[PDB]
Formats: structure tokens, C-alpha cells, sequence
């Protein structure tokens, strides 16, 4: 049923967790509603959305206008609202400070 | 025995994998008898050193005039040769494009 998975390490914010991926806009963010629910005060109540429109299409990121940003590193750079970066198996990206990895299922 | 640990997060490149450090300096290169030997294209043969110091010091990164460089993150940096970088615990370093992060053991 998930096309993917994005894994959050474990670091200051907490322990680690991982979270599935569906077709449609997978919310980042900090309510329990969100796709990706991150309860913490670095994040914002939606902060990054995962779209995905196909299962043989690259999910495509983008950040909602967050507070304190969402940061790729192909190339290292922060992502500024409304700019559109599609993500391959495997990559790391970072949720103000949380460090993500996407994974293809 | 070692009192640090570099990890390499898994990417197109291949697998993850762990790295110990030990008091001194750590080579990180493409070669065979590097300290930290990363077999990958982009990386060069002598890229960067990460030198443990004893008295609970903090580590230096340095970049060693690498062809595709080295950077901090959170927040980003670029690293310079000639430049030391004092390590934090749980740093994360991008030698050319591949993410790894140091752990003090």
C-alpha cells in the first residue's frame, strides 16, 4: 500500500522513527494529523509536503513556508517555499535539524 | 579501543557503514590503507583528516585540497583547506556527496 518510507534518525529531538508514504501530498509536520507527524518545537504545523503522483514517478518535495526551513543536500542548499525538488531512493534531507532519509519500497 | 566512530550513511553508492577512530590522525581517502578508505569516484585520494586529540579535546576536521571539498552542516559550512574545524559530537560532514556523521565514543 505505501510507495515509500522516509526514516527519521535518532538525534536530540528523540528517538528514531519511520513513517510510510502514500500516493497523494504527504504533510510534514508538527500535528498528529500530518502524514509525518514531528512533535517538536523546531517544526512547523505544516512544514514540507511529499508528493506522489505515480508509483514509477520520483516523489517530488517541497517546503510549505516553515520557520525554520527544509535543507537538501543535492546540491547543498536550503529549499525556499514553493520550489519543487524530486528525491531519489535514498536520499537524505533535514527537517530544520532532523536528519530524513526517503527509501523506495 | 577506538574513542570515535565516523558513520556513512547508505546512498547510490552502496550500503551503510561504520568507521572507527583512533587517537591521532584519521586519513579519509580513496585508497586501501586510508584510516577512513571511501572506494568512490568522487572522493580523492587523500581528502580530508580527522585528527582525535587526547585530554577529551575535540577533534579537528580538516579538508586536505580536495578536488570535490568537504562541508559542515547544521549549520552548513564550507571547509576550506588550511582551515581547522573543531567536531562536535554527532556532526554531520559531507565529503564531496556523501554524508557521514561523527560519533565521540
Amino acid at each position: 500500500e505505501p510507495v515509500g518510507r522516509l526514516h527519521i534518525f535518532s538525534g536530540a529531538h528523540g528517538p528514531e522513527k519511520d513513517f510510510p508514504l502514500h500516493l497523494g501530498k504527504n504533510v510534514v509536520g508538527r500535528m498528529p494529523d500530518c502524514s509525518v507527524a514531528l512533535p517538536f518545537p523546531s517544526i512547523s504545523k505544516q512544514h514540507a509536503e511529499i508528493e506522489i503522483l505515480a508509483w514509477d514517478k520520483a516523489p517530488i518535495l517541497r517546503d510549505c513556508g516553515s520557520l525554520n526551513g527544509t535543507q537538501i543536500l543535492r546540491p547543498p542548499k536550503v529549499l525556499s517555499p514553493g520550489v519543487s525538488h524530486r528525491l531519489r531512493d535514498q536520499e537524505l534531507i533535514l527537517f530544520a535539524d532532523l536528519l530524513c532519509q526517503y527509501h523506495r519500497l
